[PDB]
């Protein structure tokens, strides 16, 4: 069974908080309601929009113990008529009701789902900027409730799905065999908490380096899987003489973005150049750089959208990444095509109006 | 600037809660916790106080990034009435690598314990005393950041509940499903501390494992199938090897294994005897089959807290099913190993593994 939008019930805020002013840095700033929705053996509660406010939780709630919990993360996107339109939410609802079958937390419908946060953005939908650049992140988390100890699935659930409001300059990367994000097997290819606690310390390695983000590798030819929380993509003239693009393939160790696909799917309709899913390895980048075949790399996720990549720390070897020297010209056509998609400039089927 | 036991706040239930007369594991706790916060400021006082639920911002690093590592061990009560915690020391240490591996807080190893002691102390009553049971302890250690970066958390909180157990058996067997399609860790990843991260994922592999008529899950690793744990415990193989010496061999600590306190215990304990070769070397599917096949195979078993020591029977491997003749030897030596650990966590022998509260 699933929660019916229908049935939702309205608190609305008695201290409604002040609105920003100014720099928001991301993830940081929350608005005034958010969603929460109850699973236990008698199934789902009612979903119900209520004042922001803390989570009370049982000290055996196995979302702390045995990390039962998993998150998404989409934009909302306020036109300059003032309409607030969600950028492929669908995609987002796929993959949260992936992620909690992997955990084996409670199904749900996403299309109730979708309008109960639909519902939600509505309600706050003074607090979506409309700024160049600027845009409203929604934060569903599902997490297990369960009060025990033992290692199971759980009887009970919490669903909930708080908002931010969010505010091209290139990265260097520290690329070292030594960290693995995930693996063959594994569950790298869900967005669940799990995958993320780990990767803090790394992080925290790349900055002491000098570097400003992670670039996970996997595997004996040191593959290039992702690119801190990103996806990441290299637009070449490949081995064979053909121009692409290339990011790579969902085998098991990638996240499978939301703004990937949409890049794939964008290159694919221009029908201009070669767009595969292949892996990458470092020697092919080592030898195409050296070559002055790699025109731009870069990072795809929902928080910074497209994001060049300049410099790569690859054990001691500091590689130069011509990615701005090229443009970077895919990238901001990419940019502009999404910016018009998200903002209602060009109405299209990827939008989700709220 | 770790957090003091003589800064320790007390506040005592108002309505103390009646303790059980079937004890199911981790279900029951008792009427106080210990809590300590830290943040900017660093540690503040660590206090007991009645057993009540956390209140968390909805964006904690807690929920949504997995900022959280646990611990768990026993405390036991003796003819004397008197209760200790057996080898304190090695969760301490062990959990303040998984803060480390984590970027949370460090603490004092032995401030800890002794907040846990006074703790266990002012709840005595709860430990039962009863042949098989025991008071399970579960601190925690969470990040608790409100903030959607994934990013070192400011602020943590550390927490310990206790749970009085109930006897989990005679040793009764298990059956174990090794499917390689399954990875409970890689070398470089945290399969080595004690994360909550590495628990999740494990709940459906466990329901297939039942769905397959299997109790528990023998976790293979690398293309040769290396045998690492079972379920949540250390895998043991008590054997004559292929140089025929009789010799007790448990996988080591390369990375994909978590070093349990029992597992190190049950070495420590095999080497003082002398009697037969201890080792810590790979175990690999075919090196079992062969010794299965020309009956070198005395007896296979898990250890940790919760189960203490498991005897396996049987493991479906290649939708073959193969059987352990774990129980026709005896089981000698998991009963000798039961025996010992009993006699030590009840007090009957003195020993400086266990720790009095
Ligand atoms: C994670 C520490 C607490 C804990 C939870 C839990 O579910 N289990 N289950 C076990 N043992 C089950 C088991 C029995 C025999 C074999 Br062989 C392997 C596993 N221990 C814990 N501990
Ligand atoms: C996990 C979803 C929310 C989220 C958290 C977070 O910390 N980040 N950081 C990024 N991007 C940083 C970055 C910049 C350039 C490149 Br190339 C790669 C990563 N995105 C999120 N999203
Ligand atoms: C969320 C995420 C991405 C990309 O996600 P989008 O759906 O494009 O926002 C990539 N990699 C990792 C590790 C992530 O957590
Ligand atoms: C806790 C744990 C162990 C060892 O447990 P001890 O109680 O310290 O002996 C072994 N394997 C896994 C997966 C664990 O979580």
């Amino acid at each position: 069974s699933s929660f019916k939008a229908a049935d939702l019930q309205l608190e609305m805020t008695q201290k409604p908080h002040k609105k920003p002013g100014e720099p928001l840095v991301f993830g940081k700033t929350f608005t005034d309601h958010m969603l929460m929705v109850e699973w236990n053996d008698k199934g789902w509660g009612q979903p119900r929009i209520q004042p922001f406010q803390n989570l009370t939780l049982h000290p055996a709630s196995s979302s702390l113990h045995y990390s039962l919990q998993l998150f998404e993360g989409m934009k909302a996107f306020k036109g300059k008529d003032q309409q607030v339109r969600l950028f492929r939410p669908w995609l987002n609802m796929d993959r949260m009701l992936r992620s909690a079958m992997r955990l084996c937390l409670p199904s749900f419908d996403k299309l109730e789902l979708l309008e109960c946060i639909r519902r939600l953005i509505e309600v706050d939908k003074d607090w979506v900027p409309d700024a160049a650049g600027t845009s409203l992140y929604v934060r569903p988390v599902l997490i297990g409730n369960e009060p025990s100890l033992g290692v199971s699935q759980p009887t009970r659930a919490l669903l909930f799905v708080i908002l931010c409001p969010v505010g091209v300059t290139p990265v260097s990367l520290l690329a070292d065999p030594a960290f693995i994000r995930a693996w063959v097997g594994g569950v790298g290819n869900y967005k669940l908490g799990g995958n993320y606690g780990p990767t803090v310390l790394v992080q925290q390695e790349a900055l002491k380096r000098g570097c400003e983000q992670v670039l996970w590798l996997y595997g004996p030819d040191h593959q290039l899987t992702e690119v801190g929380t990103m996806n990441i993509f290299v637009y070449w003239t490949h081995e064979d003489g053909v121009l692409e693009l290339v990011t790579p393939p969902l085998n098991g160790v990638i996240l499978p973005g939301v703004v990937r696909q949409s890049l794939l799917d964008m290159a694919q309709t221009w029908g201009e150049f070669r767009v595969v899913e292949r892996t990458i390895t470092m020697k092919q980048l080592l030898r195409a750089l050296e070559e002055g075949r790699v025109r731009e790399v870069f990072g795809s996720g929902t928080a910074c959208q497209v994001c060049p990549v300049h410099r790569i720390l690859y054990k001691d070897r500091n590689l130069h990444i011509p990615t701005m020297e090229n443009g970077p010209e895919l990238i901001l056509r990419f940019q502009k095509e999404l910016k018009e998609i998200q903002y209602g400039i060009r109405a299209h089927e990827w939008m989700f109006p709220v």
